[PDB]
């Protein structure tokens, strides 16, 4: 279709996720395929590369992700800051945009829990934050621009493969030590050890508001065991909570679609049905660790009384398919199966891929997966939203 609008592509990362000079240049965003970002800029869709907090709550990524775009100090809000006990301020960026304070705008493609910090960063745009007000006039003290309300840049948020409903994964026993063998995984495919204590920092988690950092002769194994007992997986205020099914629930109750942004959910399913009782297990092709440590989980884990039933068991290796098309449970969010015209205000449910976790962002392979193709064809429908 033909370009209605320039706004420029961000790309936001998931519960793992690092820069592009971060883990010695292997790409998130493409990961042993090649490089997304360098594929849209050379075919003239802009594209450019947000690193927040990977482990951190959508709320504290939302102020990260504000910050690295119009450029400033993050800042988490006085109130929040007080409420959960972390800085209120965390590093400084330069901005990658800072004609979104003028009139520019962007499209969000976000992955995994990205979509869950896209959809609330617009939320925050326009509705900013009460409580934050309320805190700014009683004690005296600063407020971000963010939490004023009435500012509006996102002219799209497009998920894939996002637990807007949370995964089902987090009920399992033994999440905390599967999950961060998850990051190991990610990091072996990023062909980087977790037993070597690199003087560089390699892939940054951002902990700056908690104080955390990984220290000299501090391996990857020895800082996640640290981090399991932090506040940055204890609290309620992590990406650990944001994607339970009751983390979801919680923020889905307060974000809400912005009727001035297109958003387009994608789904992933990587799970065929089992014959003995409709359980769902791993197609071949699944990366390894989804296949052995999370997909048998996902696709046989049943609460009948938390809605939890045989919708729920198709999966993409990490997160319930069932939960990705848009939020549900807790929201008046609109929809609409995909019709060949993109509504703001709305789910624009774009279908579901044959494509597992990783696989449609590149850290894992899929020569049946033609991702140029994919990311592409993406680009040239959101230059072609009426803005
Ligand atoms: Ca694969
Ligand atoms: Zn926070």
């Amino acid at each position: 279709s033909l370009r209605a609008n320039d706004a420029p592509i961000v790309l936001l990362h998931g519960f793992t996720g690092w820069g592009r000079e971060e883990m010695f240049g292997f790409k998130y965003w493409g990961g042993v395929r090649g490089d997304i970002e360098q594929w849209l800029n050379e075919n003239g869709y802009r594209t450019y590369t947000l690193a927040v907090g990977p482990l951190s709550s959508n709320w504290d990524r939302a102020c990260e992700a504000y910050a690295q775009l119009v450029g400033g100090t993050v800042d988490y809000g006085a109130a929040h800051a007080a409420k959960h006990g972390h800085a209120r301020f965390g590093r400084t960026y330069p901005g990658l945009l800072p004609e979104l304070k003028r009139g520019g705008r962007i499209h969000i493609i976000a992955h995994s829990q990205g979509g869950q910090n896209a959809r609330m960063l617009v939320s925050l745009l326009e509705n900013g934050s009460q409580e934050e007000r309320e805190y700014a006039k009683a004690h005296n003290v600063s407020l971000s621009p963010l939490f004023e309300g009435g500012h509006h840049f996102v002219l799209s948020v497009t998920t894939i493969a996002t637990p807007h409903d949370g995964t089902t994964l987090v009920n399992m026993v033994d999440f905390t030590d599967r999950f961060f063998d998850l990051q190991k995984a990610v990091l072996e495919a990023a062909a980087v050890a977790s037993n070597v204590p690199y003087t560089s920092q390699v892939y940054d988690f951002k902990l700056d508001q908690w104080g955390l950092r990984r220290q000299p002769g501090e391996s990857f194994d020895h800082y996640f065991d640290r981090l399991k007992r932090s506040p940055v997986w204890t609290s309620t205020d992590t990406a650990r909570y944001d994607l339970s099914v009751s983390g979801a629930l919680k923020l889905n109750q307060w974000v809400q679609a912005s009727p001035n942004t297109y958003y387009l959910s994608f789904s992933t399913e990587r799970t065929y049905r089992g014959a003995l009782t409709g359980n769902h297990y791993p197609e071949l092709g699944m990366n390894a660790f989804s296949a052995v440590v999370c997909a048998p989980f996902l696709g046989s884990y049943r609460e009948p009384t938390l809605g939890i039933d045989d919708r729920w068991l198709e999966n993409d290796g990490i997160v319930n398919t069932v939960s990705m098309n848009g939020p549900k449970r807790g929201s008046s969010d609109r929809i609409v199966p995909y019709d060949g015209t993109l509504k703001k205000g709305v789910w624009n449910d774009m279908g579901t891929y044959n494509v597992d976790h990783l696989e449609i962002i590149g850290v894992d392979p899929n020569p049946s997966f033609d991702i140029r193709a994919f990311y592409l064809r993406l680009a040239e429908q959101l230059a072609s939203l009426r803005p």
